[PDB]
DNA sequence: ATAATGACGCT
DNA sequence: AGCGTCAT
């Protein structure tokens, strides 16, 4: 009825950089531009692990987590750039810094939530309402939306991609309710215009291309974003949700890509996101818990309330290294030395962080993984972080994990460690 | 023998 | 406090 909330109160975008580490390497090395190429860490073992893949290389079947030697088998022309290595581990500084370039530019338009090294949510509600004043009911030209897809359109009465895009946009714009400043669809459309500008600015000032989703909440925006990649943006309207969700595999919806998603599928005996509508909120709550049941009930109707959190800086700073199989650390001296290598990178980055962002970390968290254990972390322990000093931090870290050592001989370490992880947390202003 | 990161929920 | 889930 008239008391039915429709989740159309906000305009929310998610921006995501196209094959981000590859673009960073391609900006720096013009030889890699418009070529099949990939970013790889380490190179001794099977040519290194691939962690990012240009879209040209994707067309050959090259994927993440592939060994580089295996990728060459699919794509013999594949060009590689390798991650900087410092102190025997990967060093992602180039990408973190590239990330800051993009984030500060987006920050110029609106409050952003940094969702990863190359993704940000944008709450555009205020900017849209303001822009809606700039245009005194003035119709929105197709030319303000040159890279925008309208999900679900064209419908009813062209054989190439751009032809379809435009026909969809035209059908959308022709039906638009422009003399109504409260029309959710109009707000989204104005939201999409701004995101075009934001994306133009990002490309102009960094050289980096990205894709974006624009919708009424974060989950739909994130979904919308992946529908037309690379270098394009997608508007997903509230109206588009029933058809879109009608064949949308549950695992595609953010937070449903793991075990909860799988149990939703198994317990309810369904496949697609829209099928969730046929259950009461109480039923969903009984199967998955109050919080999940409530969230599921709203979400399958395109309604979600998770706000864009005003946070542009990460809340933790960490360094980890895995030591798979034969490389697992087996002596005290190895464990101490690698904790030191981790502590040294951490200290550089913390000192940087303290000068840039006026804050200090107050807690050190130490995480290890023992051989045979499938879990990410075998064990987590903490101590105070009182000095940005590598030798102290590495020493304290050893102290809080050292009795995990089950070995009879003091110089030996067992069970061998397959991962070391140090993370600085609990920042206070400074 | 993917990695190296991150955010947050549950108890 | 410490472990588990989900994501890039
Ligand atoms: C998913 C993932 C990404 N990354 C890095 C490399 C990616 O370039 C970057 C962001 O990842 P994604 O956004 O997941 O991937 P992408 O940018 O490479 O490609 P797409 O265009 O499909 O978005 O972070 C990892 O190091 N490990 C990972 O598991
Ligand atoms: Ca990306
Ligand atoms: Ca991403």
């Amino acid at each position: 009825g008239p008391h039915m909330a429709t989740g159309q109160d906000r305009v929310v975008a998610l921006v995501d950089m196209d094959c981000f580490f590859v673009q960073v390497e391609q900006r720096q090395n013009p030889h890699l531009r418009n070529k099949p190429c990939a970013v790889v860490q380490y190179k001794s073992w099977k040519g290194g692990g691939i962690i990012a893949v240009s879209y040209e290389a994707r067309a050959f079947g090259v994927t993440r987590s592939m060994w580089a030697d295996d990728a060459k088998k699919l794509c013999p022309d594949l060009l590689l750039a390798q991650v900087r290595e410092s102190r025997g581990k990967a060093n992602l500084t180039k990408y973190r810094e590239a990330s800051v370039e993009v984030m500060e530019i987006m920050s110029r338009f609106a409050v952003i939530e940094r969702a990863s090294i190359d993704e940000a949510y944008v709450d555009l509600t205020s900017a849209v309402q303001e822009r809606l004043q700039k245009l005194q009911g003035q119709p929105i030209s197709a030319d303000l939306l040159p890279s925008t897809y309208i999900e679900g359109l064209p419908q009813g009465p062209t054989v190439q991609k751009e032809g379809m895009r435009k026909q969809g946009l035209f059908q959308w714009l022709d039906s638009l309710q422009i003399d109504n400043l409260t029309s959710p669809d109009l707000q989204l459309t104005v939201g999409a215009v701004i995101v075009e500008e934001m994306r133009a600015a990002i490309e102009r000032e960094t050289g980096f291309q990205c894709s974006a989703g624009i919708s009424h909440n974060k989950v739909l925006a994130k979904l919308a974003c992946g529908l037309n990649k690379p270098n394009r943006q997608t508007l997903v309207s509230h109206g588009s949700v029933p058809q879109l969700f009608s064949q949308m595999p549950i695992r595609k919806i953010r937070s449903l890509g793991g075990k909860l998603g799988a149990s939703v599928i198994e317990i309810l005996g369904i496949e697609y996101m829209g099928e969730l509508t046929q259950f009461t909120e109480s039923q969903l709550q009984s199967h998955f818990g109050e919080k999940n049941g409530s969230w599921l009930y709203a979400m399958c109707r395109g309604i979600e309330h998770d706000p864009v959190k005003p946070r542009q800086l990460p809340k933790t700073i960490g360094c980890s290294k895995n030591f798979p199989g034969k490389t697992a650390l087996a002596t005290r001296e190895q464990v101490q030395w690698w904790l030191l290598q981790l502590a040294q990178e951490l200290e550089e980055r913390l000192t940087k962080d303290r000068n840039d962002n006026d804050r200090v970390a107050t807690q050190l968290v130490v995480s290890i993984r023992v051989q045979g254990d499938k879990r990410l972390s075998s064990l987590r322990r903490c101590c105070a972080l009182t000095r940005y000093d590598a030798h102290k931090m590495s020493h304290d870290a050893f102290t809080v994990i050292k009795n995990c050592n089950t070995s009879g001989i003091q110089t030996e370490w067992s069970p061998p460690l397959t991962m070391l992880f140090l993370c600085a947390t609990k920042f206070s202003a400074s």
